[PDB]
């Protein structure tokens, strides 16, 4: 069923909450035993959001290999993503260790450091060229190289140096700064524009490690980003683009991390974004 007609049908009947609860009921349940070990309590932002054991990213250290992060591997679309929580005061060094070890080119951030008057993640990158950051627990240095501030997003060039080997790499930081404190955006136009800027940079392409994408919990806005990207790519690749079923793609992604898409409003917004984005994919 053409999703655009499926959309109007759900909208006229006002059944978004019913559709969304069906997804919650059919979603995979896999163990997350490592996340729940007592030694990892201060490595998790939210008690009810954990990576599955089978898909979690492991840090390359013998001490404690745990970070709240998951590998989402989409086989037909030939795309992979790492979805993670916003870093905590005690995990900023782990976060940049993962970026280094997984050979990522880009980091995608979909929240502000403060929202609703509360801290949603640590200030984990430097704000001035001449004030670099050193992460002593993981032996990394991070420097701000340049910043481009636009109306709806900011893009930063960063240098990450492995102090053990003195290798350096350029990392691109894509920061969507205008998602509202409550609800979802009224139009998907600026979110889609942002997605295309990330694509254009090479950060989603197979010559690099998987992009790292996060919000506060790494499941809601973060799930909207990867769901929209994968659905648009499948519509490009298949003979019949109307065969792409966004609910089935979301359930496939939920095999790799729990809770992706947090509200019925986020589900509707994902539909809207794919419908409007396709009016470029096809050829317009």
């Amino acid at each position: 069923m053409e999703m655009e007609k499926e959309f109007e049908q759900i909208d006229k009947s006002g059944s978004w909450a019913a559709i969304y609860q069906d997804i919650r009921h059919e979603a995979s349940d896999f163990p997350s035993r490592v996340a729940k070990l007592p030694k990892n309590k201060n490595r998790n932002r939210y008690r009810d959001v954990s990576p599955f054991d089978h898909s979690r990213i492991k840090l390359h250290q013998e001490d404690n290999d745990y970070i709240n992060a998951s590998l989402i591997k989409m086989e037909e679309a030939q795309r992979s993503y790492i979805l993670t929580q916003g870093p905590l005061p005690n995990t900023v060094g782990h976060f940049w260790e993962m970026v280094w070890e997984q050979k990522s080119r880009g980091v995608v951030m979909l929240n502000r450091v403060m929202e609703k008057g509360s801290l949603k993640c640590a200030q984990y990158w430097p704000q001035k060229e001449e004030k670099e950051m050193i992460f002593e627990d993981t032996n990394l240095k991070l420097t701000l190289i340049s910043e481009d501030i636009k109306s709806y997003y900011t893009v930063r060039q960063l240098e990450l140096e492995n102090l053990t080997t003195q290798e350096t790499r350029e990392i691109l930081h894509f920061h969507y700064t205008t998602w509202p404190d409550f609800g979802v955006p009224e139009s998907p136009a600026s979110f889609l524009n942002f997605l295309f800027k990330v694509r254009e940079s090479g950060s989603l392409s197979p010559e690099h490690g998987p992009v790292v994408v996060h919000c506060s919990a790494g499941i809601g806005r973060s799930g909207t980003f990867c769901l929209a990207d994968t659905c648009l790519l499948l519509m490009d690749k298949r003979k019949d683009p109307s065969s792409v079923d966004i609910k089935k793609v979301l359930l496939e992604m939920r095999k790799f991390r729990m809770g992706l898409i947090q509200t019925a409003d986020q589900l509707r917004f994902s539909y809207l974004a794919v419908i409007e984005g396709a009016k470029f994919i096809m050829g317009d």
